[PDB]
């Protein structure tokens, strides 16, 4: 390796986050963190370990996005650390992580293709 540019994970930006979080026949998971965040500061690396494993995937996308740096109504994240998984939709559906996590977690939520149970509200 001379010099790579490439990273491990996608970093979404308020500017073109729709235009790249939200994209057709792709599932791109993104996560909503806080650089203030204690809980967040850890996700860091978690998310990043993940990122990389499906970073050169077919349908599977990671990507970050600041919340705190970044509004955007197409999404209201009023928390942190903040999972959401965009299922391949021409529209801007969005889906709730309710699983464990963790880097091995986040697998078993994306190779399934985002199937999660109605939970009650």
């Amino acid at each position: 390796g001379s010099s790579g540019s490439s990273g491990p994970v996608k970093v979404l930006v308020g500017k073109n986050f729709e235009d790249v979080a939200f994209d057709e026949k792709k599932n791109v998971f993104v996560e909503f963190y806080a650089p203030w965040c204690g809980h967040c500061k850890q996700l860091a690396p978690i998310w990043d370990k993940l990122g990389e494993t499906y970073k050169d995937h077919e349908n599977i996308v990671i990507a970050k996005m600041d919340s705190t740096a970044n509004e955007v109504e197409a999404v209201k994240v009023h928390s942190f650390p903040t999972l959401k998984f965009f299922p391949a939709s021409a529209d801007r559906t969005v889906i709730d992580y309710n699983g464990e996590r963790t880097l091995d977690g986040f697998k078993k939520f994306l190779e399934s293709g985002g199937q999660s149970g109605p939970s009650s509200g």
